[PDB]
């Protein structure tokens, strides 16, 4: 997160943190969010040999008793992901068990928010706490330079006279528009200029209740 202020500990209790295990490199991280005791939603592109998910974190180096390492048993990546447009970046993972609600793990032009432990600049290492930051939703021609943006798949995010942006490392966090989730944070500039491009998650709710009747 570029431009955001530190989260009071445990303030937004459906975030996720996702370690990304492949077979060819050291792992990678993403975000994410509980929608139900044994699911999180994330992006495709976060899709690796295994995850694990650790919730009710706030300083991620700094093991806790709100923490719960999560196993996933199984990946559900949109099956109409593209690699090269980035259409359809969304993956929902089963937990194995079903997580504890504690206080600090639950489900969950206008202003959103969207939290996550990534990048808080261009050159910067990942955050050890969670970061918040506050941007505006665009009409769709702000993204128009960004060749493969679809106006009906996704949502065009961020002022481009702010430096404010979601980035590296907040892959699958939950954009919240007035505490309802609007969006997934999928990709943008790698300058980090605004604006960016979020999934828009009421395309998928259908293929969302699919997934989840089904497992
Ligand atoms: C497992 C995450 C892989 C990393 C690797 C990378 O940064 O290229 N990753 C990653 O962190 N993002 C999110 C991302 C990347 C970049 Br560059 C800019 C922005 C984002 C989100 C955003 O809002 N801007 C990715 C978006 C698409 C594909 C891979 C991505
Ligand atoms: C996170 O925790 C580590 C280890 O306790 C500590 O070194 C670091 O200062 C903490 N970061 C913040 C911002 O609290
Ligand atoms: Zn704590
Ligand atoms: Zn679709």
């Amino acid at each position: 997160i570029i431009g955001g202020t530190e989260c009071k500990p445990h303030s937004r209790p459906y975030m996720a943190y996702l370690e990304i295990v492949t077979s060819n490199g050291p792992s990678k991280f993403c975000g994410g969010f509980l929608i139900r005791r044994n699911f999180v939603l994330t992006a495709a592109h976060c899709a690796g040999r295994s995850i694990t998910v650790t919730l009710g974190a706030h300083n991620i180096t700094e093991e806790e008793d709100t923490w719960q390492k999560l196993e996933v048993i199984k990946q559900f990546r949109h099956p109409k992901y593209n690699t090269s447009t980035l259409h359809h970046d969304i993956m929902l993972l089963k937990l194995k068990e079903k997580a504890s609600l504690t206080l600090a793990v639950g489900t969950l032009g206008r202003m959103c928010r969207v939290a996550g432990w990534g990048r808080t600049g261009v050159l910067k290492p990942g955050s050890d706490t969670l970061q918040e930051v506050k941007l505006r939703l665009m009409d769709p021609q702000a993204c128009s330079h960004f060749r493969d943006f679809d106006h009906n798949l996704q949502l065009c995010v961020g002022n481009p006279r702010k430096t404010k942006s979601a980035f590296k490392g907040d892959s699958g966090g939950p954009l919240l528009c007035a505490g309802a989730a609007q969006g997934i944070v999928s990709y943008g500039r790698s300058d980090a200029k605004p604006p960016a491009v979020f999934t828009r998650i009421s395309h998928y709710q259908p293929w969302i209740n699919q997934i989840l009747q089904a497992n």
